[PDB]
DNA sequence: TGAT
């Protein structure tokens, strides 16, 4: 058992170091909890270890490098086989560690590595963004720690003394922000079947209510809109869960959560979202609140379909339009743009579904009627 | 809390 393989850390050491507030100052140390397993994952790990290292002065003593050195000697003492390794790390890898791990993974086909991170370290700096992409390209699976992973880390690596994991405040909100930020910097592309199923604008017949939202930013430069290549990606609604958001968090709200986190300066910005469902009343109300308190942001909403929330969605769309949002139904050019930009198309061109233009026309006339009532 |  992992309790016999490692010295479990103090609960205060865990909670202070793994708190997932995205901006968190004062932490002088990186912590790394790991398991080494066979290709069969269910059974107990072959070994488990806790590594720590000061962030400064030298990356060579970061826990990622300590792991690599330990693992290399450990493998000499054990019969060779394929290994799946899991890390729970308090900070994501710096540029030096990301490159060393990437080089190790790239030259060893027998090792597979998954890294769950509590916080993203310097996620806004291009050097760190690039290094995480290099690591992902070497085959490392990078994810944000969620409730289940904090709970698992607590059970395995912490001297909890039988007490259960207790989540800190805003663990879910932090997770969603970091998860969207990670997908952004790794340039995650949306699955093509997922795109086609969710942005098809024919009358909806599935029992599923899910919302996918693609977003982009432009900057005003010399009375011209220029792309801002930094903040481009997609996200989806968060389904309810008592350990996440008990009543869910809709895509439009998760989108609004990102904007302050980008730390846009005082220049004029146009933020565009392509959302498979138009926002419900509560989403459009929060969107209207945002516009009114962020006047350097011009909001543009393109929707594939109009969502009837059985409530005040028509008033919500009217309020959003009057407060200055541009609201429009997606036409062929916007579907093609999202396919070309946000979808893992593997070079394949946009293949429009039957009736795309006719459905866009009917929906545009319905939107027009809503906004003029 | 934008974090030697
Ligand atoms: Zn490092
Ligand atoms: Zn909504």
């Amino acid at each position: 058992q992992i309790r016999n393989m490692v010295e479990p850390m103090d609960p205060r050491t865990f909670v202070s170091n793994f708190n997932n507030r995205p901006i968190l100052s004062g932490l002088d140390t990186v912590w790394l909890c790991c398991e080494v397993k066979t290709k069969d994952p269910s059974g107990p790990p072959l070994d488990a270890k806790i590594f720590q290292g000061k962030v400064y002065p030298k990356a060579k003593y970061h826990p990622e490098m300590r792991f690599l050195r330990w693992f290399h000697k450990w493998r000499q003492l054990h019969h060779d086989q394929e290994y799946k390794v899991t890390w729970y790390v308090s900070w994501s890898p710096c540029t030096r560690c990301a490159n060393s791990v990437a080089t190790f993974l790239a030259k060893d086909p027998k090792v597979t590595l998954t890294i769950f991170v509590a916080r993203l370290y310097y996620f806004w700096k291009p050097d760190y963004q690039q290094a995480l992409r290099i690591l992902a390209e070497a085959g490392a699976t990078m994810k944000i720690m969620n409730y289940n992973e904090f709970q698992d880390c607590w059970n395995k690596f912490v001297d909890g003394r039988g007490k259960p994991f207790k989540p800190w405040n805003n663990l879910p909100k932090h997770y969603t922000l970091l998860q969207a930020t990670l997908g952004e910097l790794l340039r995650h592309l949306m699955d093509p079947g997922t795109f086609t199923s969710n942005f098809n604008n024919k009358p909806w017949v599935s029992g599923q209510h899910e919302t996918y939202l693609c977003y982009k930013v432009e900057r005003l430069h010399n009375d011209t809109w220029v792309p801002l290549n930094q903040h481009r990606g997609f996200l989806r609604n968060q389904a309810p869960n008592i350990h996440g958001f008990p009543k869910g968090r809709h895509a439009a709200l998760c989108f609004l959560d990102l904007i302050p986190f980008w730390k846009l300066d005082g220049q004029q910005y146009r933020v565009t979202c392509f959302t498979s469902w138009s926002p419900c009343f509560s989403c459009a109300q929060e969107m209207a609140k945002f516009i009114s308190n962020n006047e350097h942001v011009s909001l543009c909403i393109f929707a594939a379909r109009i969502y009837d929330d059985q409530g005040r969605y028509q008033e919500g769309l009217r309020t959003l339009h009057r407060d200055g949002a541009k609201i429009a139904m997606m036409n062929y050019s916007e579907f093609e743009y999202c396919w070309d930009t946000f979808v893992d198309r593997q070079g394949r061109p946009f293949q429009p579904w039957d009736g795309l233009d006719e459905h866009s026309q009917a929906l545009s006339g319905r939107l027009r009627a809503i906004l003029q009532n």
